């Protein structure tokens, strides 16, 4: 009759529900065993004012500017004048050799991203023993945030730690399109990282031989684009998401008792017929 | 006895099923009040030919070919010849300055990903008065697009807007990998953007020192890799899952109401007696 | 009376979840029919030793050492010693044009991310006459699977039909930050994948001019982050999973046709009365 035939259906239909519960409790042990981070962007109209941690050495800072799509050309390469940034200086033993410390001159980067707000900065030294010209730069966010930071020396190191630090060689002219990428960690700790794609573009020197013993570092700071991209592992970000997960594992389940309940019935009332 | 068990365990059921419920519509809420873009991959066998926007001003396009993987040795640097790629020249007005008019050639990129389909320029700039050696470059996608758009001058104002536009230097080969990104915004406008990878390769001239005055670029695009990267929110982007995600929700309110109402029958039940 | 609203009621309800199965069903055919690879972010103390093909050519291999977060000036530049690195060099027709044997030299690259283990490389080309000075340098994970691979050949053609090949120029130090992109893909082939960010800086020489014609190379590999970037479509990649979203979208059919026979009983219940 068609009682075997609805009582093989129901059997197959807790099969299916236990199964599809047991897949998910499984790929949710995968998840917690094999911890996967997931990768979103996020779009803002302007970004945070970052910092720029450049570390001279001995090269002074002739000039530093901001302007807009366009850097009209240089009245006078070399020459000092028209400095127009918000700049600070700090002093921070390296967190790892503990003998060096480095001096960093901190700049507020640009913060129009939609009209491609530029920082151009112009360093000259005139003399090094160095074999290779560079000056070394590290990108951290919010350079209000270093600036009202009360030890301003941790805070340094801490941004030394991460894994946003490039060098830009004297000669060239550096663009820098930089972008954000913000991770949240296991601990929950945020993680503010860069990423950079650098155009070198040579420098043709039409000043008098003299002066040409002296090295000019150019380099300018640019948003790629406005696009965070935001790293975070939903499982372990969202508590209430996996207290949710397990929540609809435990209905999935008492469906599948639902269902093997009713099979129950309907082979009693088969059996008793 | 076991019905006041079976009604606690159907009011905690219950309010499982609201607590489900409840965080489904929050993340729903975030989701909408946060608008966060989910990231893609998609491979293809065969990139659209793009559109390269070179901005050379006075340097004369020496030389244009389409290679595989090899570039032959230079017969003779500095000397035009066997232009072999389809290159359009168009005149607009900066969409920035409206002032200055940026002539634009567009030369059509390479296409074969699979087999590294090279497009090599060379260019020859005798004299200028500019400090830095640089030749501006924008990447769009579909070249045909453009060769078959109406105004042609629009169209390259709005890839001006993009963010997709760099500087190749003199005295240089530069190996540029290009990748393609598709974002889908929220007003459902499609955005073309491009990152890059660049590999900066000094050139040694041996010509004679008499026409050493001359600038020389050079430079190379290739695919990176077949891989488009598409960024776009999947709420926004679907209102047919948006609409998907608030039946199911619906669902699993009446759900719970269902299982309350069996609650309340169990209560009544064990009242009863 | 009340019945009729209940009628509607289960009817929109039904309405409801054949729509939702619908809709889910739907969704799964356009992931079917397009195939879209999803990308995560795994975390990893200690990176798998690289292996970091290099094509000197003529170049003789200088210098090869490991640093953390600092390469100490020079003593010598252009004076070979102090070879504290495992290399080896194979010899391999190139898989393109199968003319030409590609004489590669096979390096451990970095291991400790967290520490910034640098690998620098020196390389030293007294006379040659190409045109442009690169050095050709090809990416691929896991220097050990090479070592122990049987043919080591077929390898090196397999890794060099992968999008991971670069080039560093001469009198240039290149600070490559390297990252690792695993694709899973439609045949579930692993595909290693290499992206990079360069830094090129200028090398100023103070040999005496007789040894200048000389070109030194220099390179420092580093990874960037400890960021394995994995792309795979998980409708694809996880057969289990589409059964297991099959088997979801025949139970809500069953809810679905549940809620329809319940309508329907409840539509006799009224016509009874
Ligand atoms: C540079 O410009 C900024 C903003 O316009 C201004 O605050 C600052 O005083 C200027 N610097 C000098 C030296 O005038
Ligand atoms: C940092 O140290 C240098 C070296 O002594 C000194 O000249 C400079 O004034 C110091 N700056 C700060 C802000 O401490
Ligand atoms: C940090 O500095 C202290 C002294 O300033 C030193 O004893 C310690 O070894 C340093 N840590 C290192 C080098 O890791
Ligand atoms: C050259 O640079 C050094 C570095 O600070 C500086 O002390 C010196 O005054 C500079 N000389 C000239 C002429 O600019
Ligand atoms: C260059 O090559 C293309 C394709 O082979 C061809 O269409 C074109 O006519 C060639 N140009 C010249 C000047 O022969
Ligand atoms: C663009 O303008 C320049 C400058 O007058 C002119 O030489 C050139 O022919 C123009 N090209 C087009 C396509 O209008
Ligand atoms: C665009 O050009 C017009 C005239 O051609 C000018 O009036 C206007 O100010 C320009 N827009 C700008 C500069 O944003
Ligand atoms: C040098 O370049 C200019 C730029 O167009 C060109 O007009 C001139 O003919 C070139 N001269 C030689 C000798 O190539
Ligand atoms: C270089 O250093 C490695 C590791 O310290 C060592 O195994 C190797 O023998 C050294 N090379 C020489 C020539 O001493
Ligand atoms: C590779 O070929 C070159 C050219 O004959 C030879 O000098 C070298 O020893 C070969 N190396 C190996 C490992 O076969
Ligand atoms: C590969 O090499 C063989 C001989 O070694 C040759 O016949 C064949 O054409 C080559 N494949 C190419 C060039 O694609
Ligand atoms: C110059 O480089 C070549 C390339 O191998 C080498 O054979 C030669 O010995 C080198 N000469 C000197 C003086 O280093």
């Amino acid at each position: 009759v068609f009682s075997v035939l609805l009582i093989f259906i129901y059997l197959l239909l807790m099969a299916v529900a236990v199964f599809l519960v047991y897949r998910t409790i499984t790929d949710f042990r995968e998840k917690l065993k094999h911890p996967v981070m997931s990768v979103s962007y996020k779009e803002v109209d302007r970004y945070d004012a970052p910092g720029i941690a450049l570390y001279p050495g001995q090269a002074q800072l002739l000039s530093c500017k901001h302007h807009y799509e366009v850097i009209p050309p240089l009245t006078s390469p070399g020459q000092p004048g028209d400095m127009n940034c918000t700049t600070q200086r700090i002093n921070y033993t390296d967190p790892f050799s503990n003998q060096t410390v480095k001096s960093a001159l901190i700049v507020q980067g640009p913060r129009e991203v939609k009209k491609r707000e530029l920082v151009f900065l112009q360093f000259r030294l005139n003399k090094s023993s160095e074999d290779f010209s560079a000056i070394d730069y590290l990108l951290f966010s919010s350079f209000q945030e270093f600036l009202q930071s009360p030890n301003r020396v941790g805070f340094m190191q801490a941004c030394e730690s991460a894994y946003s630090s490039w060098k830009f060689s004297g000669g060239f002219r550096t663009w820098v399109k930089m972008s954000l990428v913000k991770t949240k960690e296991e601990d929950g700790r945020e993680a503010v990282e860069f990423r950079q794609e650098t155009s070198v573009v040579n420098y043709i020197d039409q000043r008098p031989a003299a002066k040409k013993s002296a090295q000019l570092f150019f380099v300018v700071f640019e948003w790629k684009d406005p696009f965070i991209q935001k790293v975070q592992d939903i499982v372990t970000a969202n508590p209430w998401n996996t207290i949710a997960l397990l929540c609809g594992a435990f209905l999935a389940l008492f469906k599948a008792a639902e269902f093997a309940k009713l099979s129950i019935k309907w082979m009693i009332k088969i059996r008793k017929r």
